[PDB]
């Protein structure tokens, strides 16, 4: 069961109040990552605040539940920061204060919800976090004046996207990794995130798994380090849909993998590790493809794009896409060590001329935020903007 339901009541009976943390990105240009917050305020000038009820589990961290829909906490954000800039991409949390970390906002359903989609749900690594390892690494991986407040790019990541173009809260269970290190492995394993959103879902009032999208993908970690064989990659994915769908979940956009050997993080791999990786990919990928077509024969919604047929696209005709440079990253990163994402980096010159919005790659192994809206879209042209869901 996860939580009892005693501890359940017990703890959506603890009613208080919390403040709300409006992020923004300072500049108007993408190429700048750099964020700063200002407390959400009412329109009378006073303080905005959400009732609701604070819970962790044995992981403590928090997250804050809110009748307060996500829509109406977006536009008290938006109108106190009242920046009439086109890029100030908006996030908010939860936080009583100055002290306080990033706290997840969860906003519960009514009781009389539609048969429809009304959030997203991402399981995955770096290709979807939008702030677990920041949070975890305590707001220093990745450094927040070169990488976007938490998420692996120079902004919004596919996931964001996707939710945003559909209107619908986005809540993130995706941890980021070290891509070819050991770095947070037991710890960014898809396992203990399916674990996490049954545990923190139970505290949720009227919560419906029938009405959650959720997002999957990962393996690239575990075939970048050689942590996990394909076999057990597989095994570990397989596991997640089981786990998720016995749990009530009915709809998924699932996705095969980019070769990841094609991101400048391979240049300064051999040739034998390059690969042995590619290899692992392919094997990986007609899996996926297996597990979509299984849960479609069961019935469930599944939208299955081909990230891998996109990237290969992308990365050997980028001007056929919209971008210049499909073989460096943004950033003046000429090596692939997981060092460099403590510190701040300058854009090398081509990417400075042309803007991020032109490049594939924003630092050695992540697609720009560009390249993640362009996904998104290529998905919900794919999946006919929910047609299935
Ligand atoms: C060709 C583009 C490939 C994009 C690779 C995205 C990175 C995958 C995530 C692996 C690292 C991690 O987050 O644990």
């Amino acid at each position: 069961a996860m939580v009892s339901a005693a501890e359940v009541v017990s703890a959506q009976e603890n009613q208080t109040y919390t403040y709300v943390r409006c992020w923004y990105r300072t500049s108007h240009s993408k190429d700048d990552a750099a964020t700063d917050w200002k407390w959400a305020k009412n329109q009378d000038g006073s303080d905005f605040t959400i009732d609701g009820y604070w819970w962790s589990s044995v992981s403590f961290k928090n997250m804050f539940y809110t009748n307060t829909s996500q829509n109406v906490i977006r536009q008290r954000c938006e109108e106190t920061l009242d920046l009439a800039n086109e890029n100030a991409d908006i996030t908010f949390f939860a936080a009583d204060n100055r002290y306080s970390y990033n706290h997840t906002i969860w906003s519960n359903d009514a009781a009389m919800q539609p048969d429809q989609i009304n959030k997203v749900v991402a399981l995955g690594d770096s290709l979807s976090d939008t702030g677990n390892i920041f949070n975890a690494s305590q707001w220093r991986f990745p450094n927040p004046n070169s990488w976007f407040l938490g998420h692996f790019s120079n902004g919004f990541v596919w996931t964001e996207y996707v939710a945003k173009a559909k209107n619908l809260p986005l809540y993130n269970w995706a941890v980021g990794g070290a891509a070819g290190e050991n770095q947070y492995i037991a710890l960014t394993g898809v396992g203990e995130q399916v674990s996490s959103y049954l545990t923190y879902t139970k505290l949720a009032k009227n919560y419906n798994p029938a009405n959650t999208l959720f997002t999957l993908e990962f393996g690239l970690n575990d075939f970048m380090n050689y942590n996990r064989s394909v076999p057990e990659v597989k095994a570990d994915y397989a596991e997640a849909l089981i786990r998720l769908t016995d749990a009530g979940a009915k709809n998924f956009m699932l996705m095969t993998l980019p070769d990841a050997t094609k991101a400048p993080q391979f240049k300064y791999s051999t040739q034998e590790e390059i690969e042995t990786i590619r290899a692992k990919v392919l094997k990986m990928n007609e899996f996926i493809k297996a597990q979509a077509m299984y849960y479609k024969a069961q019935g469930y919604n599944i939208a299955l794009f081909d990230t891998h047929a996109l990237f290969e696209k992308l990365t050997s005709a980028p001007e056929e896409h919209g971008f210049v440079n499909a073989s460096d990253p943004c950033l003046d990163i000429n090596r692939s060590s997981s060092v460099d994402y403590m510190y701040t980096h300058s854009l090398r010159s081509e990417c400075a001329a042309s803007g991020a919005d032109k490049f594939v790659f924003w630092d050695v192994t992540h697609p720009t935020t560009a390249t993640h809206r362009y996904v998104a879209e290529k998905m919900l042209e794919s999946s006919n903007n929910l047609e299935e869901f």
